[PDB]
């Protein structure tokens, strides 16, 4: 059955814990709808619908990928007004995860995925549906993890909330 697919980078429950705690400090429910923290996540690449067949062959591209680890460290927060997200981000990120994105963006485009042709920001939405031009704090201290690994995952929605389902995840060799 078509699922719909991303790859993704995860948070520590650490650091997803004083993100929640941080945003809920700063921002009322009314600068946008707030992401669960157990959805927290930097998005690589979206897929779209996918099919079984395929999502076999991308899984296949995916664990061709050799590239070592890399470490986030998250300084920087910002608004995309007609997006309408609030995120949180890195001014410079890492060269790897510049190069995880591109190598797993190239594969679904020669896989036949659906193409937005958009520059890719790393970025870990915090807000949805934010319309009013509020106020950006900078980040709490300290938010910075190695990443071991990134993960393709189904969306879906279960009974009010967004869900993400984990399919596979492939670890970077250090
Ligand atoms: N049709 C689409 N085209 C481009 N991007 C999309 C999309 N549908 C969803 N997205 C985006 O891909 C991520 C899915 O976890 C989300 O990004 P973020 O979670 O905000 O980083 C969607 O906004």
């Amino acid at each position: 059955e078509p699922q719909r697919l991303f790859f993704a980078i995860d948070l520590p429950a650490e650091i997803r814990e004083q993100i929640i705690h941080w945003r809920a400090k700063h921002f009322p429910p009314e600068a946008g709808r707030p992401v669960a923290a157990d959805n927290l996540h930097l998005t690589l690449a979206f897929l779209g619908e996918v099919s079984a067949e395929k999502e076999k062959a991308l899984s296949l591209l995916a664990g061709r990928i050799r590239q070592p680890g890399f470490t986030l460290t998250l300084d920087d927060a910002g608004q995309w007004l007609r997006s309408r997200v609030v995120w949180l981000g890195m001014r410079q990120p890492p060269r790897g995860l510049i190069q995880l994105a591109n190598m797993l963006r190239s594969q679904a485009a020669r896989s036949g995925c659906f193409q937005s042709n958009r520059p890719f920001h790393p970025h870990i939405t915090l807000l949805r549906d934010a319309s009013e031009a509020v106020t950006i704090p900078p980040p709490g201290f300290n938010w910075s993890y190695a990443v071991t690994e990134f993960t393709l995952y189904a969306s879906s929605f279960a009974r009010g909330r967004t869900r993400y389902t984990p399919l596979k995840r492939w670890a970077l060799t250090q």
